[PDB]
């Protein structure tokens, strides 16, 4: 890299900062003439003549307007002359401008078009605007006209329906008032500390166009604050690629073309400059220098010059006067009312206009404080800031209606409100400077503004401008207000803390990413056209034109000063940043580096408040205030009443500092000027300091020091001490009730034990007694309530339930309060852990749980705190602590089985030709994991475990098992159990092309129906199935045989078993272990899974001996892994995930540059967003397609099969996507380019990395939690999500090493950098999903009686575990005697809530049976509560609807997700369905599926994720309305039942209960049946028995729909029925009863049942059915399926005596209208 140099970098500066000049010369206009008076010197120049209207210079009026930009104008007829020029520039052109004009010419209106361009392009059409499509950034230079302008604009586009917002002070994380404007209105300061915060894409993405005023303002010390905005936004533009209008409006100074150059302004068009010849009102200038410094004689020469020079006016003229204190207006107005009284005392008189009129108004207004009332009744009057209150505003009004005839004020004026006068005087010129620690010239901006509000624009003729000022080196005034003082950079005075903010932001990463930076700034613009004013040489510039040298050199220069004071890690030889907390917190809280270092170098964790206070002192933003003589005394005074002692600051700075802003919260009144000034400095800068000392030193974990920062930060927000009344924080409660009740020695938690009775006798007032208990109620209370669980011996699970205690108050806390959760040791000096919790208004009153991990050490302390703190509210905390003193930590867990490093496996040692094959194409040997298996696995016929990370390859050690199996058994049957279907689908396409082609054994994989399965297990040799799934096959294993018999049983994953629905694998794995020990044909069983810390714990318990027991630890996986965490302290995930945006990129670009990449992200949404990020950060990089590995041409030909749009895109810049949006094809397809190497990049979201055949080099996981709409929170990952996420960098041939970067909250760093590294733990959850299990074993008879229920747990590994780690079981005991007491004691819950339920029967308390309800939950594996909730709330009258809102209340469908902001897309839908609901919850997954399901039979397409999830829920529908058939049958109800029949059709076709049966076909649309309803054609056996060319005649037809229509009646049932009644003469009351019912199709052609609109290929399925349907009776029922010929028996009970008449009837449960009826009679 180029070498260095290190700068005197305050030679290069400009010191007179805003006051700077290199200017020279100036020159006069004509009038030149200069009036000595021998103490003071006068010079003119003359107002200027208007400029001749050029050729079709017309001045244009709004009716030539564009009708749109009509509104917003009413007020005005025509356009000023400057806006003429621009209507086409702002309106009519989205090109940047830059416009120069007299202050005061109009230059704002000019800014109005170019906004109403911007709304011009969101009219949408019908509906007036798209308000929340955009955003506009307003920035002023100045406080004051921000609100100004938000009060003019807000009036112009308040027709318009837009909002425009004031936005500038220290409004840390602003509230959604920002995202509600679509104008916003700020500070230059303000917008960059907006734009620092790394999440602020989210307020910045939409802003279309942003207008800097006055942007001049680049010459001054605030200046780098312009050139670091614009740099900044100009540079995002390239990124994102997305245009911005930029729009200048400057003074008339010199530069300005430099500044368009800055702008990206074409010089052609759009510079527009105009010279002072275009003022609004011709200005006569006159500038006035008071030569002798005779001091006290100055006030008196500086007095007599104003009175002369009002006096010219007298009567009909308006002056006003600016000067420099609040309290400087009074002294100034009185001082020339008596300077005119004694002074010959020239008329006041002849200022009250006529005669004596108008003197009445000026009077009746006279009753008004503040010197007003003194001035009003003569011609004097004043305005200023500081406390004026109405006053203020009313001053205001009686000069605009010309009345009052001298007005002097504060510079405020001129920026808050538009009042011009005639005339214009500036007084002395001269401002204390608190940050300077003295007096200096004011600001060349402020000047500006106030002088050009000489004369009222449509009263006068001429204005006059007069500037009183020193003699003294300021010439430099005419250079200002004559269009001479050239406008110049101020970087280098900034440069080091501008350039750590972009680095914080990850904008620049290095020395060469700062020197490109540089060159955004208009200082390397001026650098270029001015170098020797810069201090680069002439011969400098002609050898390195593009300035490289200087830029590097600049740039290494701060580099050494940010490294100097630890805010960035930088090395000279590469010329890297790493950023540091510290100065990411400087970034953040706007603090200069020098400070930083203090705080680095001073704080400690036992800083006493004392000590603290001294700190806040040393910050450098003090470096300059002085401590002055004239104000020694009145410090002596403060510092005596002042609570925290100042050790020995004594008379330095640092003491003033200190008790100025002790002053600030005792609140005690101040009396020196200057010092008041100075108080006001500290006060405003003491909110950021002491935030940024919290943070530094909550980070640290300092306990002690961290509560007292942040109560320190609490103090000067609420200005008050601590040991005050936490009431006095409620600003509307009368001052002298709060002493009265401080002076009480009383607590405050008291309070909450009163009544306002007891209240007031206590404060001896009983009149305030009621409303202070509304206050005391009012403020923030929360209840805390802990819950634990060990882990490991070294860390427990912490469940906080936070509970708010208080009533809620949007004008007392908002929408929000925010709180501090703080874990930490028995002594209180350390944060364990700490985390950010946020309690929003709507979730006020509703429970809140809080998870965490934390440390513990080897002998355990008694407690732990857990304190939770306001982070605004004084005096608001609650601490609960965490007892120790019962826990009992789990047993110590083994080492990992040691890694031989035997020498590599050659395929050899397989010895068959046909299975080496399979392997030997692959790779040359086994990795040290495979070939320390090998032997037990292929050479034994025993059980064994193998625990290896991810990515180690046990898949093929489960292979190993299956040829042994082949190799031994000619027809021999495996079972291999994968927890994931989307793995069981991957495996299967691995073994099926290996087994069953290679080696030609049938493979085959389980899947829903029972049937079909029971067959696949049959004729497969290698089986396949999920944990659900071989279940209900396994529940019988008495009643089938061919699970009996299988010689091998694998799982996979088995660590799963921890996981949600983990308890149906363990249950399944415990009766594989039950019945091999059972038939003494010993099943196999084979068990892959993750490093375990407890492997012994699962071999004892699926039958593994130590030896062939296999736990290795994650440092042995074959490809070696680089994990990094990284952690993101942002609490809001939105912005969290915005700003991991850059980091993203950042890794990429560090850690796999070349080789392939995998990103994961949190949702479907994001997979698409990050995509395109990557692409425009790699486009702004300059590189734009470097990941891309092929050529575009090569692509096309598969891209043509994509019509997602967007990826097509991407994938044409070498980045991919995948979420479950996409085609099963449109995966495949970005899979195998991934694969292949022609893209580098795929982002796949956190669902897929179960269903994901691709590896990468490095894999991202970016943020770690997803939104559960349920509770309103986000919700961690999965542990075991994140280990498989992980696995995915791993690529054992091409790569030395995977590596993976962990983006997550900082309150999660911690637990990631344990669970990864090291072996992992797991639990069983069995018990608390009890409940099924045992009303299944009860059903198949493993369980007859009690004593069965405690013997069956004996295999699970839930009873190995509670001896292990009982307080996770909440074994309050031990071991031995507890154990089988909470065996007995979960296996007696257990049976009782399932005999309190119907399930089963209890008798004699021993033995045990099913019931009926139990039998039909067991048959269909549905939850014993869904069918206690079937059978509660099934009567003899529900009908379809309510039929839909019972099955829709299912346990199965509470599993049902509900998604970030689908609450509105819920609510949409419930007002657009048939069936309306009554109180609907929109975060209820029951709601939502009851509306789900209706869309589906409406046949409404709908969301993307919606109709995916109504795929979930159809998946489940069948069986829970099969079984509401069973429920109404066992009841004996006959409406009910039949109408649950329909039901079961009309879901599988997707049709409503009276919807024409004409929808069943395909293509056919609503109005195809009104021409059939006409035509005579309103069934399917209409359509079937007329002739062919009558049919395609009689609507449209293809031939690809005749094709589908024609397959569709090959497979539509033929009906017909035969019955009679056996002994149908010879029947008698009490005896049975026989109908023989015969049935047969006619179609014998048969095949998969169509069903378009549903997600499951489903079979036929038949009721028959006989009822009585007088008495609405059900008499007998029957289901069957109906294999070409059938033959169904049902017999009944006959009544007493006579003939009854019945009816038969036949449903269906898969297609609408076959359903036949039969009367019929007996007896
Ligand atoms: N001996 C080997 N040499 C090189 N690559 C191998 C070897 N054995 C397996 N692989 C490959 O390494 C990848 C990872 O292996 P595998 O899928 O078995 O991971 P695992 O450790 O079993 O965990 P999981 O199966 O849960 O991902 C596979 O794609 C496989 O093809
Ligand atoms: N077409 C117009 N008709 C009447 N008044 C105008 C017109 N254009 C501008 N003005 C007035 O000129 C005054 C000063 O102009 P302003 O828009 O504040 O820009 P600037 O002061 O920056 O030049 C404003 O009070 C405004 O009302
Ligand atoms: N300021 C801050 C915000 C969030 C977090 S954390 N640890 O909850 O993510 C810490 C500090
Ligand atoms: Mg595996």
């Amino acid at each position: 890299l180029a070498p260095r140099q290190v700068l005197d970098l305050e030679d290069l500066v400009f010191t007179q900062g805003s006051h700077f000049m290199a200017n020279k010369r100036c020159q006069l206009p004509d009038g030149s003439f200069r009036r000595q008076r021998k103490g003071y010197e006068e010079v003119h120049v003359p107002a200027l003549k208007p400029k001749p209207f050029g050729s079709e210079e017309q001045l244009l009026p709004v009716e030539k307007l564009p009708k749109y930009a009509q509104a917003g104008f009413e007020g005005f007829k025509t356009l000023n002359r400057i806006q003429s020029k621009l209507y086409r520039a702002a309106l009519e052109t989205d090109e940047n401008l830059l416009l120069c004009a007299p202050t005061g010419a109009g230059k704002t209106n000019v800014a109005l078009m170019c906004m109403l361009r911007e709304i011009g392009k969101h009219i949408n059409m019908d509906g007036t605007i798209n308000v929340d499509d955009f955003k506009i950034i307003y920035i002023a230079p100045m406080r004051s006209l921000v609100q100004e302008m938000v009060g003019s604009f807000g009036k112009r586009l308040a027709t318009y329906g837009i909002t425009v917002a004031e936005l500038t002070g220290d409004h840390q994380l602003c509230k959604e008032e920002i995202s509600a404007t679509q104008i916003i209105v700020c500070t230059p300061e303000k917008w960059d500390i907006i734009t620092r915060k790394g999440g602020e894409r989210t307020y910045t993405q939409l802003v279309r166009l942003i207008i800097l005023d006055e942007i001049h303002l680049l010459h001054d010390d605030r200046g780098p604050v312009l050139e670091a905005l614009v740099a900044r936004a100009i540079r995002n533009i390239e990124m994102t690629q997305e245009d911005v209008r930029l729009i200048g409006l400057s003074a008339t100074l010199p530069n300005y073309e430099d500044v368009a150059t800055f702008l990206r302004v074409d010089p052609a068009k759009g510079l527009f400059y105009f010279d002072n010849s275009f003022r609004p009102v011709p200005l006569e200038q006159t500038y006035v220098g008071i030569t002798e410094k005779k001091a006290i004689k100055r006030f008196q020469i500086m007095n007599e010059i104003v009175y002369e020079k009002i006096m010219e006016h007298a009567g009909k003229n308006q002056v006003l006067v600016f000067v420099h204190s609040r309290k400087e207006t009074g002294k100034t107005a009185r001082a020339i009312r008596d300077m005119c009284l004694e002074k010959d005392t020239l008329g006041l008189f002849l200022r009250e206009g006529s005669a004596s009129t108008e003197v009445l108004r000026t009077e009746a207004e006279q009753c008004k404080n503040l010197e007003l009332k003194d001035l009003l009744p003569y011609g004097f009057a004043i305005h200023h800031a500081g406390m004026t209150r109405v006053d203020r505003t009313l001053v205001e009004d009686l000069f605009a209606d010309k009345h009052i005839q001298v007005l002097v004020s504060t510079a405020t004026l001129a920026w808050g409100v538009n009042l011009p006068a005639h005339t214009v005087i500036i007084k002395g010129t001269q401002v204390y400077s608190p940050e300077k620690g003295r007096w200096t010239e004011l600001g060349a901006l402020d000047i500006l503004q106030m002088l050009g509000r000489a004369g009222r624009p449509q009263y006068d003729t001429k204005g006059e401008g007069i500037l009183i000022t020193s003699h003294g080196e300021l010439q430099y005034y005419l250079s200002l207000l004559n269009q001479q003082l050239p406008i110049e950079s101020q970087m280098v005075s900034k440069l080091p803390d501008m350039l750590n903010a972009e680095i914080v932001l990850g904008n620049v990463q290095n020395a060469k990413d700062a020197v490109n930076w540089l060159g955004y700034a208009y200082l390397y613009i001026r650098m270029l056209r001015s170098p020797t004013l810069y201090g680069i040489s002439h011969d400098d510039l002609k050898g390195d034109p593009l300035l490289d040298q200087r830029r590097l050199d600049l740039v290494h220069t701060a580099a050494l000063m940010l490294d100097k004071n630890n805010l960035v890690k930088y090395d000279k030889k590469t010329g890297n940043f790493q950023v540091t907390e510290l100065g990411r917190i400087a970034s953040h809280y706007y603090i200069t580096n020098d400070t930083v270092q203090t705080y680095n170098q001073l704080l400690k964790p036992t800083l006493s408040e004392i000590e603290l206070f001294r700190v806040f002192s040393l910050s450098s933003e003090f470096k300059n205030i002085t401590v002055r003589e004239e104000e020694k005394l009145e410090l002596q005074k403060l510092l005596e009443r002042v609570p925290i002692p100042v050790k020995e600051s004594i008379e330095e700075p640092s003491a003033k500092i200190n008790v100025l802003l002790q002053a600030f919260i005792s609140q005690l009144k101040l009396e020196g000027f200057a010092l008041m000034a100075d108080m006001v400095y500290v006060t405003q800068l003491a909110g950021r300091l002491m935030r940024a000392i919290f943070e530094i030193v909550l980070n640290r974990g300092w306990a002690q020091l961290t509560d007292k920062t942040l109560n320190l930060c609490k103090m000067i927000d609420k200005r008050m001490w601590q040991s005050m009344c936490p009431l006095r924080q409620f600003r509307k409660l009368p001052e002298e009730v709060v002493k009265k009740i401080e002076k009480k020695n009383f607590p405050f938690e008291r309070l909450y034990d009163l009544n306002h009775n007891e209240i007031g006798e206590l404060i001896r007032m009983p009149k305030m007694g009621k409303t202070i208990h509304k206050y005391v109620h009012l403020f923030p209370k929360l209840e805390l309530s802990v819950h634990l669980q060990p882990i490991t011996r070294s860390t427990l699970k912490v469940e906080l339930t936070i509970t708010p205690d208080f009533q809620w108050d949007e004008k007392v806390h908002g929408s929000s309060e925010a709180f501090w959760i703080l874990v930490e040791d028995v002594d209180s000096e350390v944060i364990l852990h700490h985390e950010y919790f946020l309690l929003k208004a709507k979730y006020a009153q509703d429970e809140h749980l809080i998870t965490f991990f934390v440390p513990v050490f080897e002998p355990l302390p008694p407690q732990y705190f857990i304190r939770v703190v306001s982070d605004r509210w004084l005096s608001c905390e609650t601490q609960l602590p965490v007892s120790f003193r019962h826990l009992i930590l789990p047993e110590k867990y083994p080492p990992p089985t040691e890694l031989l490093d035997l020498q590599p496996l050659p395929v050899s040692a397989l010895r068959n030709s046909a299975f080496e094959s399979l392997y030997q194409d692959k790779f040359p040997f086994f990795n040290p994991i495979q070939t320390q298996v090998f032997n037990t696995v292929y050479n034994s016929d025993d059980n064994v475990f193998v625990g290896a990370p991810t990515g180690s390859g046990k898949t093929i050690c489960a292979e190993f098992a299956i040829l042994r199996m082949l190799l031994q058994s000619s027809e021999g049957r495996c079972v291999y159990i994968t927890p994931m279907e989307a793995l069981a689908e991957q495996v299967y396409m691995d073994w099926y092309e290996k087994f069953q082609d290679r080696l030609n054994k049938k493979v085959v994989l389980l899947t829903g129906e029972t049937s079909t399965d029971l067959k696949l297990l049959g004729k497969g040799n290698i089986i396949i199935s999920t944990p659900e799934k071989w279940d209900i096959l396994s529940r019988r294993w008495k009643q089938r045989k061919n699970v009996q018999n299988i010689n091998l049983f694998v799982v996979d994953e088995v660590h799963l078993i921890g996981g949600e629905n983990g308890p149906v694998l363990e249950v399944i794995c415990s009766r594989m272990r039950y019945i091999s020990s059972q038939i003494e044909r010993p099943i196999r069983i084979v068990a892959l899974s993750s490093s375990l810390s407890n492997a012994k714990d699962v071999a004892h318990w699926l039958g593994c001996s130590a030896t062939s027991t296999f736990n290795f630890h994650p440092n042995v996986r074959p490809v070696p892994l680089e994990l990094h965490i990284q952690g993101f302290n942002i609490s809001h995930t939105q912005t969290r995930l915005l700003s991991m945006a850059k980091p993203v990129y950042h890794a990429i670009t560090k850690h796999s540059p070349k080789k392939p990449v995998i990103v994961f992200v949190p949702s479907r949404k994001q997979t698409r967003l990050t995509a395109i990020d990557i692409l425009t950060t790699c486009a702004a990089d300059i590189q734009r397609q470097r990941f891309l590995h092929c050529t575009e041409k090569d692509l096309i030909p598969y891209l043509e099969k994509l019509s997602d749009s967007t990826l097509k895109e991407t994938l044409l810049n070498g980045v991919g996507y995948l979420h479950e949006g996409l085609s099963p094809m449109e995966r495949r397809l970005v899979e195998q380019l991934f694969s292949s190497g022609a893209i580098q990049v795929v982002v796949a979201s956190r669902s897929l990395c179960w269903g994901m055949n691709v590896a990468a080099h490095l894999v991202i996981i970016m943020d770690t939690q997803y939104y559960n709409g349920k509770i309103h929170a986000y919700v961690d990952y999965p542990i075991y999500d994140v280990l498989q996420m992980v696995g995915h960098a791993n690529r054992p041939l091409q790569d030395d090493e995977g590596r993976c970067v962990i983006m997550c909250q900082g309150s999660k760093k911690d637990f990631f950098k344990k669970f990864l590294y090291e072996p992992l733990p797991v639990e069983s959850h069995l018990d608390h999903c009890m409940h099924d299990h045992f009303n299944a074993e009860i059903v198949t008879k493993t369980i007859e009686n009690k004593q069965d229920a405690v013997d069956y747990l004996t295999w699970t590994f839930l009873y190995r575990r509670m001896t292990q780690n009982p307080n996770y079981y909440n074994l309050q005991g031990i071991s031995h005697r507890h154990l089988s007491d909470h065996l007995s004691e979960l296996v007696e819950q257990t049976l009782s809530d399932l005999e309190q339920s119907k399930c089963i029967s209890i008798e004699d308390e021993m033995d045990v049976a099913p019931l009926n309800l139990g039998m039909i939950a067991a048959y269909y594996y549905i939850n014993y509560t869904t069918i206690e909730l079937f059978s509660m709330s099934l009567n003899a009258k529900t009908k379809v609807r309510g039929l839909i809102e019972i099955i829709s209340n299912a346990a199965e469908y509470e599993n049902i997700p509900i998604r970030h902001h689908e609450d509105n897309l819920l609510r949409q839908l419930a007002q657009k369905v048939p069936h309306k609901l009554n109180n609907p919850k929109f975060n209820d997954p029951h709601v939502k599926t009851n509306l789900l399901l209706q869309a589906h039979l409406s046949r409404m397409q709908l969301s993307a994720e919606l109709q995916s999830d109504t795929e979930e829920i159809l998946s489940k529908a069948i069986r829970l309305i099969q079984a509401c058939v069973d429920v109404l049958s066992s009841n004996g109800w006959l409406s009910p039942a039949l109408a649950a029949m329909e039901l079961a059709q009309m879901v599988t076709q997707a049709m409503w209960s009276k919807d024409s049966y004409l929808k069943q076909l395909p293509h056919f649309t609503s109005e195809h049946i009104k021409r059939c309803t006409d035509k005579g054609v309103e069934s399917v056996f209409d359509i079937m028995e007329m002739e062919d060319e009558e049919r395609n005649a009689l609507l449209q037809l293809t031939d690809s729909q005749i094709a589908d229509v024609a397959r569709f009646c090959n497979r539509y049932p033929n009906i017909e029925l035969s019955y009679e009644v056996v002994d149908k003469d010879s029947i008698r009351s009490g005896g049975p009863v026989v109908v023989l019912v015969q049935l047969e199709r006619e179609e014998e052609v048969t095949g998969p049942v169509i069903a378009p609109l549903f997600p499951q290929k489903r079979e036929e399925g038949w009721w028959v059915v006989i009822g009585d349907a007088k008495s609405n009776s059900l008499i007998s029922i029957k289901r069957l399926t109906l294999q070409q010929k059938a033959k169904v028996k049902l017999d009944f009970v006959a009544p007493a005596t006579g003939a009854h008449n019945y009816t038969l009837y036949f449903m269906s449960d898969a297609y609408m209208g076959c359903d036949q009826e039969y009367k019929f009679s007996v007896d």
